[PDB]
Order: structure tokens, then C-alpha cells, then sequence
């Protein structure tokens, strides 16, 4: 008696993989259970590291074509991290992490400021370049008033500068509700920042506030600026990038490799402990239990898992060596829990299933490259081919990426667009918070140790059963998740 | 694989050396070889179709190819029969001067992502059970390879 | 003691081919190890019979369409 | 040059098709959508659904008192 009777149906997560079949996402299911709250009680909340913490086990991949500061900034809002690419030169990498650092919910990172001894043709460039034609002017860079779109309208020559009328400004630092009130009070446009020296600091633009949206799921640390992340290799270089990157203030290092387990990565993990104590590391790639073993003896954080697995990557049937990605995420986890240490399941994820997946065999976090790539929010720009919009996804393995004796180890593709972060984002986490219910899991940790007690039980799934699993005995059929 | 894995196991212990002949498509599939015992791996068509490759390209759909059979093809005998293999072209490749450097690096890699400084070192791995493998569903090999793209292109070297 | 530990995972090639099922190269992978040294000291010294010896494991079929003077000539050169 | 109104229309819509020409005054407004103070912040969210604009100059009926316009409305959620 105690704890009450329930038939046993279904393997659990360690009769799954005994059989040592390589099964991957799409080789199994889980079983359900029994639901006693609604989906939107499901607490997402993920280890990121040993001691970072999302709000959202969601993770934006550092490649060249996913995470830059816009998808990272989009990421950290939405609950999740973004880690910055470093097919970049250093400084590059480390202006991106201040970008992110410096966001500020609603003011405008990196205005466009001009000075009076400028004409007001400099203005028409600023147009023409950035978008925008309404500079706060001052007096060498970054008060004086600002020069506006509506002061220039009727002039056919480059020679304005409107005085200090506008009374309109904030005196340190103002929260987002009495921008809000200055900007219903004063009905004016730029909403400029000041301080005790009266210089500008910082400014608003109406046109955020007009739509700037909440996000309760903070990803922010203790300054309560959002986190970032930042792929560093492991070749002498990236000391130096590390240090430019540390002095941006980034939170967290990602040991960008495909295999994780060399003495190249061991000897960067001890430097790094050894220099910033206070850095927390994510080393990777690790498959198996022997290198998640080094690695975490080297004093790794947090374990970054996968290889082969990625949509553009070929390493398998260049290289010979990988691992299905289910049984790399079960193994490498299991080994991991006996540590502490969070992984971060780390490609072949298609679908919100692939994450749900991912998460019950132990992963913590789930990092997305293409998922998440072909959004607004990915760097590089749209193009056309057959009529619909593709974005540009490639691997940082493959040789248009190496470009920036020589043996590829991903592709380059398109992806079509998906939309922006911030309508994508949700659909995933209300999938999840779904899929989790179904499970019978309030959250993401209740989830995994289900899934390590037996409680949470799985079912292989024949080629069959796929086919079946899928949509089938249609003519033609469209397809909308949200 | 299997064939490969066990007579190289049945003849490793007289000191004979196998070639697995056939089957090769990829640098994996010859670091696959190797991995299993093989100690020379023969390529038929993967250097096919090469500049160093008997006979003249010719064109069709726009790609040159040159022409490819086996020895036990019609085409071939003809120099009641029972073909077992079959004629057909592949498309060009460039030299051997500098497809086989590829091949040799990509070993390498593949060698060193195992952990192995030597082919006989990479033997001696697997043969004490040092060097561990890995089975593949169906699903699994889908998800090893190129998916979820609208389009792509692979560029190998 | 004095061979260090390393967590069992994966098959030994002996395992993989335990249940006799016929695999191929498609079928399996090989899972990586420790990385202590660079892709170019890899010796690919390879024993073609009992006393020849290449430093390649690479060799051309003898098929009309593939191996003849200059196929020959060039894989002998590249090892 | 000029034009000429179809009639392939009621004669009312040519009549009020030829009036729209001969008022157009070269810079001015042709039919402004005009609202009253008898309405509610609802109806300007309705002309800019419906129109464009969203810059109303609202007066006792018809065609002076101020203008409504979009820098007016942009921080409210209900309609008064
Ligand atoms: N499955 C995967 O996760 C995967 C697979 C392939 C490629 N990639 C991506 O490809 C990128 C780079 O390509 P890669 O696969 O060659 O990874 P990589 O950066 O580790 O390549 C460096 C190569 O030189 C060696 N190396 C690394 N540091 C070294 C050092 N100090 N000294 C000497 N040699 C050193 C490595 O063995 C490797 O062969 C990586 O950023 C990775 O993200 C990922
Ligand atoms: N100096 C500026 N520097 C940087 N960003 C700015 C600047 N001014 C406006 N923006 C940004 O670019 C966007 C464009 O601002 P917005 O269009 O609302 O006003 P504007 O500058 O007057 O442009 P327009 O005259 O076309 O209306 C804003 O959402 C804001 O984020
Ligand atoms: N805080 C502000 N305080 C005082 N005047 C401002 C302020 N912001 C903009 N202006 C002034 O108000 C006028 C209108 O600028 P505003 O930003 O409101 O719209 P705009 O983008 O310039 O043009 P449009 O109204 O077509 O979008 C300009 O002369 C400008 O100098
Ligand atoms: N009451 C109105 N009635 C008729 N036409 C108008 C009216 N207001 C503006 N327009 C016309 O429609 C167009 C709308 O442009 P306009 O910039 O003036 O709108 P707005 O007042 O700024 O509102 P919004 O902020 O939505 O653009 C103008 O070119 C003008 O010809
Ligand atoms: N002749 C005018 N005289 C006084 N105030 C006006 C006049 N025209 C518009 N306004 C007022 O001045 C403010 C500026 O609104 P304006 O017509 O310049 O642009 P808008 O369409 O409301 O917003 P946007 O700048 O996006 O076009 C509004 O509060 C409006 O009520
Ligand atoms: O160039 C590459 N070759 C092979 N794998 C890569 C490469 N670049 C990134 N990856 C991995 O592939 C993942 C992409 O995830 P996915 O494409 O959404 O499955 C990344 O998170 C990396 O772990
Ligand atoms: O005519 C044939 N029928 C069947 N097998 C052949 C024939 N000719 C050659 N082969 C074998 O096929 C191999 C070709 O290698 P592959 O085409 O690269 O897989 C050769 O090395 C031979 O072992």
C-alpha cells in the first residue's frame, strides 16, 4: 500500500535504450498520463547551467545564420538565451554582446546622433540609410533639440535645429509607465534622456511605446540586464575574444567544437576557470558519457550535446562518427545528472515533438539552429526563388562558411520564412506546456524525474508506425500549427 | 559491414591482410572499413569518372560523365550469359591529384574524431573493444543525413 | 588500476555484430574517443598483403572503366 | 486634357462623380470624413479601419472646434 496501483504499460527511459538500438526523436513515444491541471500551469523553468537559469528551455544555436544581438535579444525576452556566433572577428562578437546587454525594454540601442555643426543634409543620409529622420542633435556625439522629419519637408537646399523647448525629457531615469505618461502628456514623437550634467543618455521613440508588448519571462540577471552568450573556439586565438567578450559582459561560454573531448578543449575549460571564476562554460560536443566524463572533470557548467544530428550537417557520412541524437541526449544526461550538470539538447529538432522529446530523456535545455533560423530576427537578408521567401541556413562546418585540404562537415541551404521570434517563441512553449500536460507533468523538472523513476513510461515506434504517426489516406491536406 | 568485420577477424588471426572491395560511396564508408578491420579499402566508382579514368566523357543533360560497368555486366562480357552486373556513367569528379587528397584528409579527421593516431592503432581499438559503435534505425540515418532544408547544396571539397 | 576509467557506452564491434542482423556501413557509427593530437599525424600505413605495404589504404578496382596505366600511375603517386 | 464621367451608373453617382472634379482645388481635401463630438474615441478607430486617416477635423454636425488625430488615441484600450 501507499502510493496506489497503476498497470504497467509501456518502457520506461531505461528499457527504451536498452536494446541499444540507435533510436533517434522520431523512433519512439510518449505514453501518457494522467492530467490534473491545465497546460498553461506547466513551469518551464531550465537549468541553463549550474547556476544560470531560463524561464524556457529554448536555446538560439551560435551559427552565422541564427544568433546575432537581434535573435539573441528576442530570445532572452522571450525566456530563453541566445548564444552569439564567432564566424566573426572578435570585436564584432564582442559589440554584438553589448548590444544585447544594453537593450533596455522599450529605449533604443545605438541612436543615430548628429551635432550642430552638421547640414541639414546629413539628415536626408540618415533617411536614406537607417530608416528613421528624427535625430536628438547635440554637441559632438553621444543638449540641444532635435531635428525631425517635420522641419525639413520644405527645402530644396543643404545648408532647423530645433531649440530647448522640448521641457519633455526625463531627469535620470524614468521606468517604462512614466514614459508612457510623458508621451500621452506631450503628444510629441522623440522622448530624449537626460541627466544631472543634462547630456544624452538615452531616448524613446513613440513608435515603440505604441507597441512595446510585455515579457514576463525575464531571462535577465542580477543588473537586470538580459543574458548572452558567446561561441568561443579553443585555438589561441580566442583568449583574446574571450577577454573582449567577458569585458562586454557576457554571461555565459559556449565551447564551440564539433567533438568536445580533446586537450584543446580541456586546456581552454581550465583557462577560462582558471582566469574568470565567475564565467560559467558550456563545453561540446559530447555524444557519449566517456567525454561528458572529461569534460566535466575539466569543470564544465553545463554540457552542450549532439553531433551529427543538425539539418546542415554531414559529419557522419564524412567522418564516420556521431550518434543518434536520442540516445546521445539519454546517455550523455544520465552520466550528467550524477553531476549535476545540465546538458543542452543540441540539433535534429523539427518540430515542437522534438523538444518535448528531448526534454523527458533528460535534456535541460533544447538548442535550435534551424527552427529558429529564416525568421525577422536571424541575421542575413530574405531572397526569392519559386515564389516564397528563404532566408539563408548554413553550417558553420560547411565550406561557405569556413570561407570568412579543406573537408566540408555541413551544407549550406535556404529556409523558408517562418514569421518573427515573438509569435514563433510562444507557439513552441504553448506546444510544450501541451505536450507536457498530456504527459501528466506540471513541469519540466516534474517531467524528468518522471522520466528517471519509471514513472514516465515510452513505446518504440516501427517504420509503420510512423508512416501511421504521420498524416496519411488524404488526397491533399494544408497543414497549420498556429 | 559484416562481411568486412568477419573475415577480417577470421584472417587477422594468420596475419592476412583484407580489402574490402565495394560499397563505397563516402569518406565514411572508408573510415567505416578501416574501423572494422579492413586494411586497404578498394574503390571502384568513387574514382571512376575521373581524369585518370579509362575512356572519353561524353555529355548528357549537361553533365560530363564518363562511362562506368562492371566487369560482369553484358557490355563487358561482350569482349546464355548471365549479367550480375550492370553498365551505367557517373559524373565527373575532376583528377585523382586531387580527389584522393580529400579522401586522405577526410580520413584523418574521421580518424582523429575517434580518437585514433593510426589506422593500426584505429584496429587495435576495435579489436579490445576500446573503440565502441553505435547502431542506426531507419530514422536515425534520415536524421544522420541532410533534412528539414526547403533546398541545399553539399560541397565536399 | 592503472588504466584509467572510462563509462561503458556503445557497442563493441564484437556486440554490433552479435545479433546478426546484416549491417552495413549505412547501419552504424562509430562513436568518438579523446582527441590528444592533430588530423595530419594520423599514419595511414596500410598493409596490402603480408609484405607490401602502403602508406594510403587506398586502392583502384581492377575494372576496364577504372584502373589502367594512368589510374595506376596516379594512385601509386598519391600512396 | 479632360476626362468624361461614364454612365454606367445611376445619374445621382455621375452627378456627385462630376461635383468630386469640379471641387477638387488643387491641394485641399475632397470629401473629408468629418466627425462630431457626440461620438466616441471608437469612431476615429473605425474611419482609420475603413479610410486611412486617422486625423479627424470633428465640429458641431457637418461641413469649428480641434482636431482628433492619431497622436490622440495611440495609449487608450476602451471607447468613450
Ligand atoms: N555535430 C556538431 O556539433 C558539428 C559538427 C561539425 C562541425 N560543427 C561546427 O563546425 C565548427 C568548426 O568546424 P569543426 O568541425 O572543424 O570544429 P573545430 O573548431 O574544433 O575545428 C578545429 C580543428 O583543429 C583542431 N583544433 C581545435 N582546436 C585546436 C587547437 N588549439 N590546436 C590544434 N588543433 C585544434 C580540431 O581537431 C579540429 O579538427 C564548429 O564551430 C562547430 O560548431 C559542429
Ligand atoms: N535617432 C534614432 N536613432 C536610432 N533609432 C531611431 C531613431 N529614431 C527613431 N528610431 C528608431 O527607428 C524607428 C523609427 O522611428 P519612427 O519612425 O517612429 O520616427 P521617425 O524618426 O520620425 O521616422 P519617420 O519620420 O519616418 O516617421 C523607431 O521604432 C525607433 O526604434
Ligand atoms: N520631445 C519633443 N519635444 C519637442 N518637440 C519635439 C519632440 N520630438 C519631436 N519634436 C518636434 O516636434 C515636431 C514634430 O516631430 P515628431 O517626432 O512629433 O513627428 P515626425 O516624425 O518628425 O514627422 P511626422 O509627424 O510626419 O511623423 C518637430 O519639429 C520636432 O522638432
Ligand atoms: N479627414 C480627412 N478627410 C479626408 N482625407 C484625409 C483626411 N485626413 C487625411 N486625409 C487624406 O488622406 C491622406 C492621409 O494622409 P495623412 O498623413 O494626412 O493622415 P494622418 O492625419 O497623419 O493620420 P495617420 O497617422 O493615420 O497617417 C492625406 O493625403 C490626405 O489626402
Ligand atoms: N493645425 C493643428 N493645430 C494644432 N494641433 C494640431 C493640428 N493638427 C494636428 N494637431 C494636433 O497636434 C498633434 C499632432 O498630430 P499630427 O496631425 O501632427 O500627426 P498624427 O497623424 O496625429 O500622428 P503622426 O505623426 O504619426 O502622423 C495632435 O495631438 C493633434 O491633435
Ligand atoms: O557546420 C556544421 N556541420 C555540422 N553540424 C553543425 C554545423 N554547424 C552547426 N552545427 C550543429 O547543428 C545544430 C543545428 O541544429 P538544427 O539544424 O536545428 O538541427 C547546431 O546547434 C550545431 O550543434
Ligand atoms: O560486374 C560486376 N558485377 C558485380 N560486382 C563487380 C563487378 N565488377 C566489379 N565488381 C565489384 O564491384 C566493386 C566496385 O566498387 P564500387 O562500385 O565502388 O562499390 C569492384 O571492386 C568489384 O569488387
Amino acid at each position: 500500500g501507499g502510493t496506489g496501483y497503476v498497470p504497467e504499460d509501456g518502457l520506461t527511459a531505461q528499457q527504451l535504450f536498452a536494446s541499444a538500438d540507435g533510436l533517434t526523436y522520431n523512433d519512439f513515444l510518449i505514453l501518457p498520463g494522467f492530467i490534473d491541471f491545465i497546460a498553461d500551469e506547466v513551469d518551464l523553468t531550465s537549468a541553463l547551467t549550474r547556476k544560470i537559469t531560463l524561464k524556457t528551455p529554448l536555446i538560439s544555436s551560435p551559427m552565422d545564420t541564427v544568433t546575432e544581438a537581434d535573435m539573441a535579444i528576442a530570445m532572452a525576452l522571450m525566456g530563453g538565451i541566445g548564444f552569439i556566433h564567432h564566424n566573426c572577428t572578435p570585436e564584432f562578437q564582442a559589440n554584438e554582446v553589448r548590444k544585447v546587454k544594453k537593450f533596455e525594454q522599450g529605449f533604443i540601442t545605438d541612436p543615430v546622433v548628429l551635432s550642430p555643426s552638421h547640414t541639414v543634409g546629413d539628415v536626408l543620409e540618415a533617411k536614406m540609410r537607417h530608416g528613421f529622420s528624427g535625430i536628438p542633435i547635440t554637441e559632438t556625439g553621444t543638449l540641444v533639440g532635435i531635428v525631425t522629419s517635420r522641419d525639413i519637408d520644405f527645402l530644396a537646399e543643404k545648408d532647423v535645429m530645433t531649440p530647448r523647448i522640448e521641457l519633455v525629457v526625463a531627469p535620470a531615469g524614468v521606468t517604462l509607465k512614466e514614459a508612457n505618461e510623458i508621451l500621452q502628456r506631450s503628444k510629441k514623437g522623440k522622448l530624449p534622456i537626460v541627466n544631472d550634467c543634462d547630456e544624452l543618455v538615452a531616448i524613446i521613440a513613440r513608435t515603440d511605446l505604441k507597441k512595446n508588448r510585455d515579457y514576463p519571462l525575464a531571462s535577465k540577471d542580477s543588473q537586470k540586464q538580459l543574458l548572452c552568450g558567446a561561441a568561443v573556439g579553443t585555438r589561441e586565438d580566442d583568449k583574446y575574444r574571450l577577454d573582449l567578450l567577458t569585458q562586454a559582459g557576457v554571461d555565459v561560454i559556449v565551447l564551440d567544437s564539433s567533438q568536445g573531448n580533446s586537450v584543446y578543449q580541456i586546456a581552454m575549460v581550465h583557462y577560462i576557470k582558471q582566469k574568470y571564476p565567475h564565467l560559467q562554460v558550456i563545453g561540446g560536443n559530447v555524444v557519449t558519457a566517456a567525454q561528458a566524463k572529461n569534460l566535466i572533470d575539466a569543470g564544465v557548467d553545463g554540457l552542450r550535446v549532439g553531433m551529427g544530428c543538425g539539418s546542415i550537417c554531414i559529419t557522419q557520412e564524412v567522418m564516420a562518427c556521431g550518434r543518434p541524437q536520442g540516445t546521445a541526449v539519454y546517455k550523455v544526461a544520465e552520466y550528467a545528472r550524477r553531476f549535476g550538470v545540465p546538458i543542452i539538447a543540441d540539433g535534429g529538432i523539427q518540430t515542437v515533438g522534438h523538444v518535448v522529446k528531448a526534454l523527458a530523456l533528460g535534456a535541460s535545455t533544447v538548442m535550435m539552429g534551424s527552427l529558429l533560423a529564416a525568421t525577422t530576427e536571424a541575421p542575413g537578408e530574405y531572397f526569392f526563388s519559386d515564389g516564397v521567401r528563404l532566408k539563408k541556413y548554413r553550417g558553420m562546418g560547411s565550406l561557405d562558411a569556413m570561407e570568412k585540404v579543406k573537408i566540408a562537415q555541413g551544407v549550406s541551404g535556404s529556409i523558408q520564412d517562418k514569421g518573427s521570434i515573438q509569435k514563433f517563441v510562444p507557439y513552441l512553449i504553448a506546444g510544450i506546456q501541451h505536450g507536457c500536460q498530456d504527459i501528466g507533468a506540471r513541469s519540466l523538472s516534474v517531467l524528468r524525474s518522471m522520466m528517471y523513476s519509471g514513472e514516465l513510461k515510452f513505446e518504440k515506434r516501427t517504420m509503420s508506425a510512423q508512416i501511421e504517426g504521420g498524416v496519411h489516406g488524404l488526397h491533399s491536406y494544408e497543414k497549420r500549427l498556429y
